[PDB]
């Protein structure tokens, strides 16, 4: 799958918004994630205590992982395809440290999706949410590639 040059600027065109709040956008996403698919949680070792909203939004070390993981996809979305170096070390990681299988990164492509579309009704319409879901698509083919490389059924 290729996403055109249009759809790669509808995702950067909303993109540049989470970019004016990137801490507050992860912290939405994570909570919609945990609430929506409880089981994803219990993969964080450092965060699985967590026991309601109010204590994610409290907890600044789940705002500086927002930060991390929301930067990286970033870079990732930025490649507009070629993101083969990036994917390595997440793949490798994902695969093989944490453990985290497919069906959990579409748990977390559905938590993006939701959040844009919730606070970003001025870029993310139909066409961007679209491009969105198409960029998360060829992502998460990739990894599952990369995943059965590495010798993970996830
Ligand atoms: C776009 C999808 C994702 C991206 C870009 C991403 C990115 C990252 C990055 C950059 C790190 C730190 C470096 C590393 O360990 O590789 C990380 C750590 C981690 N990720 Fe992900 N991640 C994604 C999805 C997920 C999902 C869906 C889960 C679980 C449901 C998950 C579980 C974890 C865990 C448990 C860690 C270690 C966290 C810690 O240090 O406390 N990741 N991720
Ligand atoms: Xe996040
Ligand atoms: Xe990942
Ligand atoms: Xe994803």
């Amino acid at each position: 799958m290729v996403l055109s040059e249009g759809e790669w600027q509808l995702v950067l065109h909303v993109w540049a918004k989470v970019e004016a709040d990137v801490a507050g956008h992860g912290q939405d996403i994570y909570i919609r994630l945990f609430k929506s698919h409880p089981e994803t949680l219990e993969k964080f070792d450092r965060f699985k205590h967590l026991k309601t909203e109010a204590e994610m939004k409290a907890s600044e070390d789940l705002k500086k992982q927002g930060v991390r993981v929301l930067t990286a996809l970033g870079a990732i979305l930025k490649k507009k395809g070629h993101h083969e170096a990036e994917l390595k070390p997440l793949a490798q990681s994902h695969a093989t440290k944490h453990k985290i299988p497919i069906k959990y990164l579409e748990f977390f492509s559905e938590a993006i999706i939701h959040v844009l579309h919730s606070r970003h009704p001025g870029d993310f319409g139909a066409d961007a949410q679209g491009a969105m879901n198409k960029a998360l698509e060829l992502f998460r083919k990739d990894i599952a590639a990369k995943y059965k490389e590495l010798g993970y059924q996830g």
